[PDB]
């Protein structure tokens, strides 16, 4: 599942947004993924005593989550593919550490896909949101079969 030279740059045009204030965006996100999917919150130690979207808001280590895991995002969508050297220590410590099943990785990719249509209309109009859905889904995928290689069924 090949992206287009069209598709990528219809990526990293709205990336190029997210990149006016990651930080900003990280917390839109994460939050939006902590509402739609408890259980990624509840089961992760790191945010679990976070119990509102006010606690989530004011939380400094939940904002540099935010911009640690958009900014290793935003290094792989810039390889345009080409990111097998980004995925593999991200995959061990997702396959090892503190297993992140595929699941919760479609979930922050709806996340995502849902804060980028609600902030940024001018560059996530339909094309565009159809060509980081591919993007999402080649990072998933190159992912999962990372997690399989480690032992992880995802």
């Amino acid at each position: 599942m090949v992206l287009s030279e069209g598709e990528w740059q219809l990526v990293l045009h709205v990336w190029a947004k997210v990149e006016a204030d990651v930080a900003g965006h990280g917390q839109d996100i994460l939050i939006r993924l902590f509402k739609s999917h408890p259980e990624t919150l509840e089961k992760f130690d790191r945010f679990k005593h976070l119990k509102t979207e006010a606690e989530m808001k004011a939380s400094e280590d939940l904002k540099k989550g935010g911009v640690t895991a958009l900014t290793a995002l935003g290094a792989i969508l810039k390889k345009k593919g080409h990111h097998e050297a980004e995925l593999k220590p991200l995959a061990q410590s997702h396959a090892t550490k503190h297993k992140i099943p595929i699941k919760y990785l479609e979930f922050i990719s709806e996340a995502i896909i849902h804060v980028l249509h609600s902030r940024h209309p001018g560059n996530f109009g339909a094309d565009a949101q159809g060509a980081m859905n591919k993007a999402l889904e080649l990072f998933r995928k190159d992912i999962a079969a990372k997690y399989k290689e480690l032992g992880y069924q995802g």
